[PDB]
């Protein structure tokens, strides 16, 4: 039913406003909030968005550089645009670089959270912190979490909730990015103990489960079956789940794109199988999807045909 897509880190990507114009993406996750506050400059959190912003950065109050980027104005302008159209913007926490990154106690988690719904959530009369994307407010956040392991992010979840219930008028949403091995290293913590509205299970890379080997079975055994017994189980049991899948042959490892033909009938079938667990595809990423065109139209175009048919 739903097609998520990840925004911000493609060479000489467009603009957001290019994929708020694609009337079939639903979500759009935008990467990264790389650096976490343990661990950064300033103690403050720091984004990057590829080619992205003017490269200005914040300082905190007391004179230290972070790195979190203060020029971000097309981000700004583009991110109604989405909205307006209908589309759910969430903010990405994580991604693959750098790999240096995790949260180091219970207080970090909470503060991190705080901060990040301070400055990218509602705008507040209290609030004297940056504000890098303006009056702009997300439609919640998406937990890529690559490295390091699985602390704190339980936590966060927890936290940005009780902040969402603190404005029953708006609905805000939460989501994570787990690898398709069971037990997932940086996630299944989070899934367990905390309620997620998207589970994106990242389909590529790993040759145990990768979408590819429910095209070739002698690869691997794709476990999507394994992933909907394991959130029955969990905090996060009323999630969705999507498959995630690399919008053309260079987004990922080699081997692990589908064509169009091939998603279709990874689709069919588990979409039949879990009529309402499952949740739509997410796909690596929108310059790889614009970049892809097939029978005229983007990669991102052709899985939304395949979702509605
Ligand atoms: C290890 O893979 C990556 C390294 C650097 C930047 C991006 C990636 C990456 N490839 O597929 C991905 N898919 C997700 C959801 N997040 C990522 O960061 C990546």
């Amino acid at each position: 039913s739903n097609l998520a897509i990840y925004w911000g880190q493609g060479p000489n990507q467009l603009r957001l406003s290019h994929f708020c114009q694609e009337t079939s993406l639903d979500i759009i996750n935008i990467g990264f909030i790389n650096y976490f506050p343990d661990m950064s400059p300033g103690h403050w959190p720091g984004s990057n968005f590829g080619n992205q912003c003017d490269g200005s950065v914040y300082v905190t109050n007391d004179g230290v550089v972070t790195k979190l980027l203060s020029g971000c104005h097309q981000i700004m302008e583009d991110i109604p645009i989405c909205q307006a159209a209908g589309k759910k913007v969430l903010l990405s926490i994580g991604g693959a670089y750098p790999p240096d990154q995790s949260i180091l106690s219970e207080d970090s988690a909470v503060a991190f959270a705080t901060f990040l719904w301070g400055a990218f959530g509602p705008v507040a009369e209290g609030w004297e912190g940056p504000r890098p994307f303006g009056d702009v407010v997300v439609d919640g956040f998406d937990f890529d979490i690559e490295h390091n392991g699985g602390f704190g992010y339980a936590t966060m979840v927890n936290t940005f909730r009780q902040y969402f219930n603190q404005v029953p008028e708006r609905k805000f949403y939460l989501s994570a990015a787990p690898q398709c091995i069971i037990p997932d290293a940086q996630l299944s913590d989070a899934i367990f103990n905390a309620a997620f509205d998207f589970i994106w299970i990242q389909y590529y890379n790993t040759a145990a489960c990768s979408a590819k080997s429910f095209i070739d079975t002698s690869l691997g055994t794709f476990n999507f079956d394994a992933w909907v017994t394991v959130l029955k189980a969990s905090a996060s049991k009323d999630a969705k789940l999507y498959v995630g899948l690399p919008a053309s042959e260079t987004a990922a490892n080699q081997g692990y794109y589908l064509t169009p033909d091939e998603v279709e009938s990874l689709v069919s079938t588990y979409m039949d199988r879990y009529p309402d667990t499952f949740g739509g595809i997410m796909l690596w990423e929108a310059t790889a999807s614009e970049n892809n065109q097939i029978d005229g139209a983007p990669y991102a175009d052709h899985m939304k045909d395949i979702l509605l048919h």
